């Protein structure tokens, strides 16, 4: 009943759970490709989420085991490591000083459920690529936030697989809460949605108001999903905000991801997309522009709403953008 030394080396890697910077590809080898499973159950454990929720932890084991195995190991950026780093970063940003007792177990659930299936069984390629070579979930999901409602679907229908209804303690009222919960965060993983959701986050600082302590007012659910959508959005497009040697690894794999679908969209003759290919577009140019017009605006009034918890972040991913500023000639 002791952990092997492997599993040991990857329990003190797990000391760094709740740290911005957690060194999630090693995890992710430790753990014998399971950042997901490991992740996710260490904080279920720490934020006493099964005790809560009463889920039996074999149940909760075999879920996260199935849903990781639907992340796509071919897949270079959206694949189980990226949804590890998401759930682990949404988990950081909800222990924010400034929303303190703030969320109750069920939002905060949700926050991590979302987080965890958000890009579940990806194919490596764009709602754009899908919709134009006219793919099933394109058809399926008639051309709207096709990836983000395949996400859903799946994640939900692994819950029907062989003892893996985490929820299954959880009464009607609470399962109806947090699954609405956990679609209206994952559809606004969609890009086409950040606008708007960063003015009506923008709008959210205009009218912020707070308790007898520091920590936010939220008095409607429509004000208290806003907050707990660009949460999950702010850890999707997290990556620029981490230290270098961890944001680096994640631009490899955007673009392997992205000059991936360029060469299928070569074939195709779709005529290349978005700085997708090497035969033009420049990454280091691509990364200030991502840096410029959507993670610094999004990161900025995020840190203004829980000013000043978010300071060091935004200092990296102000530090990270002169960096790759620095790298153009
Ligand atoms: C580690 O680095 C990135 C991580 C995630 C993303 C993601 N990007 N997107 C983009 C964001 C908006 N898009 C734009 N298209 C053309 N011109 C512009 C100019 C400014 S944004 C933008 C197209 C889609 C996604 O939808 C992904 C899925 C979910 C959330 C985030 C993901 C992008 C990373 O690197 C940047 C980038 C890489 C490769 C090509 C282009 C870009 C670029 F900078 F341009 F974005
Ligand atoms: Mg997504
Ligand atoms: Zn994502």
């Amino acid at each position: 009943g002791v952990k092997t030394e492997q599993e040991d080396v990857l329990a003190k890697e797990l000391e760094d759970v709740n740290k911005w910077g957690l060194h999630v590809f090693r995890i992710a080898e430790l753990s014998g490709n399971r950042p997901l499973t490991v992740i996710m159950h260490t904080i279920f454990q720490e934020r006493d989420l099964l005790k809560t929720f009463k889920i039996p932890v074999d149940t909760l084991i075999t879920y996260l085991m199935t849903l990781e195995d639907h992340y796509h190991a071919d897949v270079a950026y959206h694949n189980n490591i990226h949804a590890a780093d998401v759930v682990q970063s949404t988990h950081v940003l909800l222990s924010t000083p400034a929303l303190e007792a703030v969320f109750t177990d069920l939002e905060i659930l949700a926050a991590i459920f979302a987080s965890a299936i958000h890009d579940v069984d990806h194919p490596g390629v764009s709602n754009q690529f899908l919709i134009n070579t006219n793919s099933e979930l394109a058809l399926m999901y008639n051309d709207s936030s096709v990836l983000e409602n395949h996400h859903l679907a799946v994640g939900f229908k692994l819950l029907q697989e062989e003892n893996c209804d985490i929820f299954q303690n959880l009464t009607k009222k609470q399962r109806q809460s947090l699954r609405k919960m956990v679609i209206d965060i994952v559809l606004a993983t969609d890009m086409s949605k950040h606008m708007n959701l960063l003015a009506d986050l923008k709008t959210m600082v205009e009218t912020k108001k707070v308790t007898s302590s520091g920590v936010l007012l939220l008095d409607n659910y429509s004000d208290r999903i806003q907050v707990l959508q660009n949460m999950v959005h702010c850890a999707d497009l997290s990556n620029p905000t981490k230290p270098l040697q961890l944001y680096r690894q994640w631009t490899d794999r955007i673009m392997e991801e992205f000059f991936r679908q360029g060469d299928r969209e070569r074939e195709r003759g779709m005529e290349i997309s978005p700085m997708c290919d090497k035969h033009n577009a420049s990454v280091e140019k691509s990364q200030v522009g991502f840096i410029d017009y959507i993670v610094h605006p999004l990161w900025e009034t995020w840190a203004d709403l829980v000013h000043p918890d978010a300071q060091d972040i935004l200092d990296t991913l102000e530090d990270n953008r002169e960096w790759y500023q620095s790298t153009i000639p």
